[PDB]
């Protein structure tokens, strides 16, 4: 239940999401591409889904990948801005869920993003505490897949 | 090319885009829904394209329409943030262009958004100069369609 999942976002979780986002969200192009490349590097079996982006091993040099990455960061920006209103958070989450449901992405495979997120956060000096906070936001999306 | 259209946006145009977005963009849910509803009111022929959103006459009450509207405003947020780097603006514009190319939206049909934009701008007292500034940003997307 996406609604029960959203209720898991307590005051402490929301604060950690915001604090960490202020830092990582300041460089959407850099951190966005880092997130994606890390995903492809640690989970090669997911690369097939991104056929449209071309050669993802080119990283920042790949225009399609860069465009994709930046846009992805704005989806997270959307989520963060909706934290005060669970009804609005839910409707945007379900909107992006659809984009993945059509791509045949399951809740389990969507969860493979948690590894990359922890690594990107770690490189910015944010530990498990912040990684666990984001796992909870990711869980809201998973509940809608 | 799309780059040509992007690279043309002058300092004065970027200024009007940013000043108007500061206001309109501060209420993404309210202004995004008004933009969509205005499009359906003045161009009823486009209603058919949004069948996934259900009953669009429901306005704010329609969760799917609300989620779509908020998300559309973040695509604009994305554009606004990439203004000083044509290379990044282009790759994100092309990304969203694919989203519409897939729905068989022509450059002409996409330009229908200009009327609604003008009205939303006017409701906040932003005149023709600002509407023309936005028509120029829309043209960047049209160059990709
Ligand atoms: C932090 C979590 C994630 C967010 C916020 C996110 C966001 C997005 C966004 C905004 C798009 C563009 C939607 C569209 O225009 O159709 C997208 C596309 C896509 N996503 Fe995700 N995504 C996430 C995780 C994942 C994961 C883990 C997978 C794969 C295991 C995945 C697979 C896809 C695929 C296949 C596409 C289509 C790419 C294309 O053809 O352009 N996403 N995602
Ligand atoms: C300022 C201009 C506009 C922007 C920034 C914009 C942005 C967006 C975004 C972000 C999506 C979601 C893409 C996806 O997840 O697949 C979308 C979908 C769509 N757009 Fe636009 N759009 C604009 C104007 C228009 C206009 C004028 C039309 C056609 C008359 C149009 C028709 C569509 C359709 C049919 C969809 C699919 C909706 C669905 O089934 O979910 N768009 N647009």
């Amino acid at each position: 239940s996406v609604y029960d999942a959203a209720a898991q976002l307590t005051a402490d979780v929301k604060k950690d999401l915001r604090d960490s986002w202020k830092v990582i969200g300041s460089d959407k192009k850099g951190n966005g591409v880092a997130l994606m490349t890390t995903l492809f590097a640690d989970n090669q079996e997911t690369i097939g889904y991104f056929k449209r982006l071309g050669d993802v091993s080119q990283g920042m040099a790949n225009d399609k990948l860069r465009g994709h990455s930046i846009t992805l960061m704005y989806a997270l920006q959307n989520f963060i801005d909706q934290l005060d209103n669970p009804d609005d958070l839910v409707c945007v989450v379900e909107k992006f869920a659809v984009n993945h449901i059509t791509r045949k992405i399951s809740a389990a495979e969507f969860g493979k993003i948690n590894g990359p997120i922890k690594k990107v956060l770690a490189s910015k000096n944010f530990g498990d505490k912040y990684a666990n906070a984001w796992a909870k936001l990711v869980a809201v999306v998973q509940a809608a897949l």
